[PDB]
């Protein structure tokens, strides 16, 4: 409730550049690396490698549930969960493609009702959910409080801060605290990051946190910075 000083709970919904292997040049931007070492950042629970190319039968299972976004978990309350775009292992074409929203305009979106999704570890999880810890994401439903916006400033950038405009567009539109984040920090180029500083400086109150999943740096800030902007 809006009267409350701390709502206590808090989801967060992490954004940015998705789609093919084609359109992220076989690399992603960082959101599940970014995910993993927020929820379970020991080096025994981190993994660098999390496909988004499955099976019919993996997206299907209770993990991905039919969804292009994943539910990490619980952090203690904070659930996290990543917009993506997850594409079939042999068509290599988005899962529901002429049934989809586009991704900017699914990424935006404030209710997320999966019911009965479990929690994600990983890819080997998938359809093999009995050999893991299976946790289910709240209500089957999350009222997103807030984004993190991630942008990839590692050593084809233009394209993807032109994604990054349209897609703030779509996410200041929902009226919910935004908080860019600068991930894979460990490589960062300096050209990408004073761009992304100039894309959030255009706009108002727009705050930049720069990170590295891969290094653990500064990842509890991005998450805890934007809980405080929440419940301004
Ligand atoms: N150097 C470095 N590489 C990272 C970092 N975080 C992720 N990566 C690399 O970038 C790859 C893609 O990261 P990932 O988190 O899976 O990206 P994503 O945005 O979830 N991709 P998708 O759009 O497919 O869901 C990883 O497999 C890893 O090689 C980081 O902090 N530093
Ligand atoms: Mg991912
Ligand atoms: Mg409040």
């Amino acid at each position: 409730r809006e009267n409350l000083y701390f709502q206590g709970t808090y989801n967060i919904s992490v954004v940015g550049l998705s789609g093919t292997e084609k359109e992220k040049g076989q690399c992603g931007i960082g959101k599940s690396c970014l995910c993993n070492r927020f929820v379970r950042p020991s080096a025994d629970e981190f993994h660098l490698d999390h496909t988004s190319v499955l099976s019919t039968s993996d997206f299907g299972g209770r993990v991905v549930n039919n969804d292009h976004f994943l539910y990490w978990g619980e952090v203690s309350k904070m659930h996290i969960v990543e917009q993506t775009e997850f594409i079939d292992d042999q068509t290599f074409q988005p899962h529901r493609s002429t049934a989809l929203q586009p991704y900017i305009k699914r990424a935006a979106a404030t209710k997320l009702a999966s019911a009965e999704k479990l929690m994600y570890f990983c890819t080997d999880q998938l359809g093999l959910e009995q050999d893991f810890e299976q946790k289910q994401m709240p209500d089957g439903k999350l009222l997103v409080d807030g984004f993190l916006l991630g942008i990839d400033v590692s050593r084809n950038f233009d394209d993807q801060l032109k994604f990054v405009s349209n897609l703030y567009n779509q996410l200041a539109k929902t009226k919910k605290p935004i908080v860019v984040v600068l991930t894979k920090c460990d490589e960062g180029v300096e050209r990408y990051i004073r761009d992304a500083h100039t894309f959030a400086l255009s706009k108002k109150n727009l705050q930049v946190v720069e990170t590295s999943a891969r290094s653990n740096v500064n990842v509890d800030l991005a998450f805890s910075t934007l809980v405080q902007l929440i419940d301004k």
